[PDB]
């Protein structure tokens, strides 16, 4: 495979519009209308409307997308 | 190199009660009323009714669940 090794990272866009990303991710959950994702700096993280939308193995890469459309 | 990415691994429970995985996993993709999922066969999948409800990068396990509740 690639000549190294990393764990996946996560991409969503606001409501604001922007966007935000998050690297070196252990784990990423759906729940509760919201997506949960939680990183080996100890931290955690919460993105209300959200859902997973994408896992792209090939580069580690994982999309949310907005559960609402209105 | 030593080390290197390798794939996923996808899970899903069926109506009837039994269990379904899909192994070595290049892709993953939801689409609100179904999951769709590639191998490193060029051999795809489609599981309807599903949704993607979470990545555990610790093993490297991809679960899914019922885009409804009720």
């Amino acid at each position: 495979g690639p000549g190294s090794m990393c764990m996946a990272k996560v991409v969503l866009t606001k409501a604001d519009g922007g966007r935000v990303e998050i690297g070196d991710v252990l784990e990423v959950r759906a729940e509760g209308g919201a997506v949960r994702v939680t990183t080996l700096f100890d931290e955690e993280h919460a993105f209300p409307g959200l859902a997973i939308g994408r896992v792209d193995l090939r580069s580690g890469v994982i999309s949310l997308i907005e559960e609402q459309n209105r």
